[PDB]
């Protein structure tokens, strides 16, 4: 048997883990989202059309990088890219733009030139904004007044990537001891490990990207050092009325994002484990905590989790990755994880197509090693009762894909939400969505295992006669993309009247 | 908050049980069937009306007694006290008619002093258990003749051999020509004509009796639901019983009782051939040690409940009652646990058909049943059902088990499932939800037949069908949904699942609605 | 392929269910205590002696009625069959005695011997005037609780006669309660009457039962179950009328009323165990709710660790005929299933025609249904629920049932002063023995109310060295058990000992072959 069944009927974890099959081969599709960021190895549309292939789901710009021409044409590329497959609407594969921002950060000043920090020596960080330019070996300027005043004296400052650390020995600048000592250059990035950062939810820069964002119909922001709600608020606030169908992912980064973490998903979207600036800001032994928590409370609330960054990292140089990297990538699957992350195996390195496609294979092998028995079981007993009939029926045909292993659910979808509730529940089943909605059929790629086809055709005057042709093209579509067979079970979810919100109705139907 | 949701809401078995409450009120209907037997107490067409609004399902036959004139006239006073409140009929409910076989029997002799003679059997004396003919008539304190002459070969030295109920224990001293010599362990005064029953021996009854073959095909005449099959020990004395139902009574529910060591040995064999199972505990408890009875019922309910197939709990449950208005508190514990251990239906026996309190007997078992309902473990109950049911390609079992798990989910009032058969409701009843199964059907014998799964609550629709067949459904649903509000298990506000079909005919149930009322 | 194992190893309780088999014998000793009502039927020492060897572990003496001196010749009854088998130390078995107090009541008037009939659907006038005391009729009943005319609305029950005679109150007025006799019956002098519903104002001691109490502590009974505690206060009154010689004795509160039902956890706090009182309890709430009371009582006090007593009418037919009906196995099985320490006959000991053959088939009865119990799932939710503790008697105590569950132990065997490391050991669900040697001859009976305690009474003097003391005690519970046949050679034991002489002191865990 396939798919990991015999292990998927086991009694204990223990037990399931023991049954798990290296010649048991994944036969249903790969239901974890690939976020790939485009740069320099992933710009022209020959080879985004090839990580289109490879499977790449979801296009992320970093604007930590990057004029708004230079994204603007990223963007072009990308939507060209996918457009060239749109002349064949039954195997289409929407792909999703998501834009990262710079975020608030903080940086050194101008000192190609660097100065050492000597362990064991006196360094002054100071804002005077007389020191814009005048760094030296015991004299750091920062951007960030305000810095005074929220590091305390046994503080650390963390610059150039945690490379350098300094200790705060006496406030009023902050006098500080070089802890670990390096080469630093100009405007190198500062990390305040466990301190209340009174930066705004968002920078200037910040505001200018965003309005771009809306204004190119971006699908995702991944929102940077957000440490709590109001920065989401600001954020939101920023995106305007213009932009409020776009999806806010918080991206955590720092001490504080992570334990004001239920305020924080509470008002966005979804959650990114930002590991790189966490590992900066936390201790890096300790970043594991961390993901495996956000992401078992994400599963919780029915909301996406994003794993990122140098999951993949030594396929930046190499055409294979070490054992670690796929050890991690499975393992983030096994968290929970709707979506992976590539960074600079896919934006700089050289081998951006490969790092794809060994995201797929791994993916694809961990979602079938899952244990649903008790995962189902554990979504069921911590999701509380709900009077809403998209989320009643939504939890019974996963009940339903289980009891007959039904190859896919079928669901229809305006907003994505009918999908997302059907994918909170983890089912083993694709849930195959069909929608007219072209940014919901790219926004759904955050959510496990819903896999989006966008309908095209003029609606049918009977508005029943158009719900089945959606259902069908459904069918075709998983029938051509080799996922869908004759002889087959699916679980088919609609609803009793047109417009969003109205799902309500569970069949069981043969190919 | 009602219902024994608060104990609905545990995390453990314990902490199930310690957060039950007296003063949370029962909300649901009661969804256990309540057999009843038919008798004296129990026969005029007003006694069965009022037994009928006690809560009576299912009335019982027993054809251990009583002609085919007398059982003729029972099935009519029943059907006339069903048939009375047909002129609402969105109240009407049916009540379903089961046959309960004499079966299979071994019985001593004719006393030498004649039919209105008893003889004393002292305890320590010396007895001879004789098949020759010629004592057939020739019964004295130290010989009994049984009508069984394999009695011969199935006692062996040691073996017990019970006469008149039980009230008469012998244990074999040895064996020879003459017959079995034995000694009286239990004495007592014995008449003429008494049962016999032989503990834990192979006995090679046919399975079904020539007056059993007649029976039945009187059953089969007069359009009986279900037959109770005594004594089954063999998949062959159900399938004897299949076959004397002939083609004409193919629709006929077996429900088969298990009613000695052999059946339960044997009752994966028996379960497999039935359409259910009766824990015949009367005689059970004579043909196995009485301290073990509880552990047969509870494995064999449990096997039902695995299988989906319905068990009935039967005999002395309300014992008491046959002469006082209420119950031991052993009595009413009985009852309870029976409905906990996963019986869909009880069963009175003396208590209705003989009694002096045969309504308040049902009324307490109608009473005693909803509580016990309320007090179901459902989370650990569900999830175990679901562990152990087989994976299904059946489109009618994903569907029920879909809308059981949304059920939950909502805490829906009702399910409400179209039905020819019965079975889309028998599937829905078989995963246990909290929410009564209100089951549509144009078909009176269905109607009658599903009161034997838990939770089902049968519907006779009347009306012909509309001209356009999704019309037709959309009517009966609204039946359901108004029936359910009429008899106070439905409200404006309620959710409720809406279990379908995309095509006329039984078997193609595919369709879980979530609707609210 | 006996004691139900191959349903203790099920992975599931339906599972667990399904494989059940009535051919599966039980092996271990009985572990569920009988208490046995003494009477008429149970008073002569052979008669005793009959009832010991049947399996009774506690006399329960019912003062609702009965002389100082009756009671007195019921305990030196009860004593001497006991000590009769004191000559054979190794298989000497300990009887407690528990003295059931009569406990606040209500009752009507005297009509000796006179008798009226109550014909249901008649009239009859429920009256408080003391002019009517002594005019009891077929159509008045006097009460000696003034406030009953206050407490009893139109359509309100009156019980009387342990339930046997139900009014409903048709109509109030100066005069009384005009009500109608749903149930009748045959009523004689000063029957006790229940209030369901109505909240009834009564002292938690009368001065009988201070009397009752102080005669218990003068005679050495063990136990105490006080009748109709309500309240916390209930039972530091029976506390304080037992008095500073009395603080041994053990106070297990009955429940039977629906106070008492909402105020259980406040009760349970103060007392040492519960009895669940079903007669009373189902004439003051719905019987079709006992059950619940019930489940709840018993899981509750298997929660705390305390021993619980399932209560009345289990065999209850067994009064006059001489095998059970069938809900009556059924209610005595489900109770032990609920996690009942000890189990109860009332009539069918005290008065009935078979009190013998009763105590046997509640014994038959506990011990399958002792083996049919899931200790898989038993045990692990009791670990979940039972507090983490730095008590060593404790900690020891739960590794030990671990242990033996790992080997499938034939017994633990325990050495104890007052009891407790064996109560810690029972908290937890063997399925193995937990034999308890003892030289406490008091401790000894006590420990009875824990389920699955089989005491031992040592006797000898101690050995000069006190590790040599402990080895001949360890010794002696390992040769009763091999007399009693709990125990044969090539058993493993879980042997729980402490490292210094005293209470308290429990900390060793060893692992045994016979
Ligand atoms: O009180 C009960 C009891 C009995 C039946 C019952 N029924 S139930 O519907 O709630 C139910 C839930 C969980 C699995 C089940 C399996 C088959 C049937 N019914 C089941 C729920 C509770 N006990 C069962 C036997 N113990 C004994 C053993 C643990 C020590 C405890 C008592
Ligand atoms: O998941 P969403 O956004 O609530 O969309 C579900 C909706 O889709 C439908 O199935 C189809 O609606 P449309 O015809 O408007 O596309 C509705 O019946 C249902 O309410
Ligand atoms: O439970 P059964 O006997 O399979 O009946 C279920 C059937 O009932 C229906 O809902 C109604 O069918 P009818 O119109 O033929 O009564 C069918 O769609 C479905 O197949
Ligand atoms: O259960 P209890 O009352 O604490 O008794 C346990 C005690 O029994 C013993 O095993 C034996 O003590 P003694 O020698 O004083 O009887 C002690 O080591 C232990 O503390
Ligand atoms: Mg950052
Ligand atoms: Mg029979
Ligand atoms: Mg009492």
């Amino acid at each position: 048997q396939q798919q990991q069944l015999p292990a998927a009927m086991a009694d204990t974890f223990l037990e399931h883990l023991c049954l798990l099959d290296i010649d048991s081969e994944p036969v249903a599709a790969r239901s974890t989202s690939i976020i790939a960021t485009i740069g320099p190895a992933s710009r022209s549309v020959e080879r985004l059309k090839e990580m289109i292939k490879a499977g790449m789901n979801i296009a992320r710009l970093n604007f930590s990088h990057g004029s708004h021409e230079y994204h603007a044409e990223s963007i072009a590329n990308v939507r060209e890219a996918v457009e060239s497959f749109a002349g064949s609407p039954l195997s289409y594969r929407p792909v999703a733009i998501a834009l990262d921002t710079k975020g608030p950060e903080i940086r050194t000043g101008i000192l190609e030139s660097e100065v050492e920090l000597v362990k064991g020596s006196q360094v002054l960080v100071t804002v005077d904004p007389a020191f814009r330019t005048r760094g030296n070996a015991n004299t750091v300027w920062v951007d960030y007044p305000n810095i005074v005043r929220v590091v305390p004296v046994g503080g650390r400052i963390y610059i150039d990537d945690g490379l350098i650390s300094l200790v705060v020995q006496k406030i009023g600048g902050l006098v500080t001891q070089v802890e670990n000592g390096g080469v630093l250059g100009s405007r190198k990035g500062v990390n305040l490990p466990g301190a209340q950062v009174d930066l705004p939810g968002l920078s200037e820069q910040d505001v200018r990207d965003l309005r771009f964002g809306v204004e190119h119909g971006v699908d995702i922001v991944f929102a940077s050092f957000v440490r709590k709600a109001s920065d989401v608020a600001a954020v939101r606030a920023a995106l305007g009325p213009e932009g409020h169908g776009i999806k806010i992912i918080s991206k955590i980064e720092n001490h504080e994002g992570v334990k004001r973490f239920d305020e924080i998903l509470e008002v966005s979207d979804g959650i990114m484990v930002a590991r790189g600036d966490l590992g900066i800001e936390i201790p890096a032994e300790k970043v594991f905590l961390a993901q495996k928590m956000m992401i078992g409370r994400c599963n919780l609330a029915g909301k996406p989790v994003v794993c990122a960054t140098q999951m993949l990292e030594s396929m930046i140089t190499k055409p294979r990755p070490t054992r670690a990297e796929t050890s991690d990538v499975a393992n983030a699957v096994l968290d929970g994880a709707d979506c992976i992350m590539l960074s600079g195996e896919t934006a700089k390195g050289n081998f951006p197509v490969e790092a794809v496609k060994m995201q797929h294979a791994i993916a694809r092998e961990a979602e079938a090693a899952v244990y649903h028995r008790q995962l189902f079981e554990e979504l069921r007993r911590a999701a509380p009762l709900s009077r809403d009939p998209t989320e009643v029926t939504a939890i019974g045909a996963v009940e339903a894909a289980f009891k007959c292993c039904a190859a896919a659910i079928i669901v229809l979808t305006t907003t994505g939400r009918s999908a997302q509730l059907l994918s909170r529940y983890r089912p083993r089943a694709a849930v195959i969505a069909v929608t007219r909605s072209a940014q919901a059929a790219r926004q759904v790629h955050l959510c496990r295992g819903v896999f989006p086809l966008l309908y095209r055709e003029p609606p049918e005057a009977i508005w029943a006669d158009d719900v089945d042709r959606r259902v069908q093209f459904g069918i075709e579509s998983g029938k051509l993309r080799g996922f869908l067979r004759v002889g087959d079970l699916v679980i088919v979810v609609t609803g009793w009247r047109p417009g969003s919100g109205y799902t309500n109705i569970m069949r069981v139907l043969s190919i």
